[PDB]
């Protein structure tokens, strides 16, 4: 597999993603493109049905993980290029507790020049009062570190995760990830050993943009491996 090979520069994104959240429907629009050799996303997503009836934070993990820098000591261990540019699938399960869970579905591929991520999305049992459909949350983000191993008997990766969202009032709401990724094509894929994924993230606004919308930038870099004598 040459999967990695396309990542070499810089890449255009795409992102659209359908969304059902206690019968509350959207979309998301995004564009912007992706660093690999640095781990860098930069994107402006855009509410295209007006307003999001969920806050932006709550969706930043399922708006590319392709483009997370492994470093030279672990380009062995880098499924989600591998899998390029036939693509893989990404589930998730996350479980606001206290409160209701998304379901999301997603293709992460190649179309044509472009790198395009489109999610299907459904929000079950949440509060229509409580911290996501009541909008409680501080547009910020916080680094999390994302664990992640191998799945042999479905030739992919699973992950668990716990983000944690600030909310107005000075506690913390936590989302619990579970997450599942297998390949699209039937290329050879590099199915790796117990690592993580160390992520950051700055949410910002656009000064000129007047509909519903969030500025992202992200960093992505593979560690957990240990170095040694090579």
């Amino acid at each position: 597999s040459k999967g990695e090979e396309l990542f070499t520069g810089v890449v255009p994104i795409l992102v659209e993603l359908d969304g059902d959240v206690n019968g509350h429907k959207f979309s998301v629009r995004g564009e912007g493109e992706g660093d690999a050799t640095n781990g860098k996303l930069t994107l402006k997503f855009i509410c295209t049905t007006g307003k999001l009836p969920v806050p932006w934070p709550t969706l930043v993990t399922t708006l590319v993980l392709c483009f997370a820098r492994y470093p030279d000591h672990m380009k062995q261990h880098d499924f989600f290029k591998s899998a390029m540019p036939e693509g893989y699938v990404q589930e998730r399960t996350i479980s606001f507790k206290d409160d209701g869970y998304y379901k999301t579905r997603a293709e992460v591929k190649f179309e044509g020049d472009t790198l395009v991520n489109r999610i299907e999305l459904k929000g079950i049992d949440f509060k229509e009062d409580g911290n996501i459909l009541g909008h409680k949350l501080e547009y910020n983000f916080n680094s999390h570190n994302a664990y992640i191993t191998a799945d042999k008997q479905k030739n992919g990766i699973k992950s668990n995760l716990k983000i944690r969202h600030n909310v107005e009032d000075g506690s913390v709401q936590l989302a619990d990830h579970y997450q599942q990724n297998t390949p699209i094509g039937d290329g050879p894929v590099l199915l790796p050993d117990n690592h993580y994924l160390s992520t950051q993230n700055a949410l910002s606004k656009d000064p000129n943009e007047k509909r519903d919308h969030m500025v992202l930038l992200e960093f992505v870099t593979a560690a957990g491996i240990t170095l040694g004598m090579d």
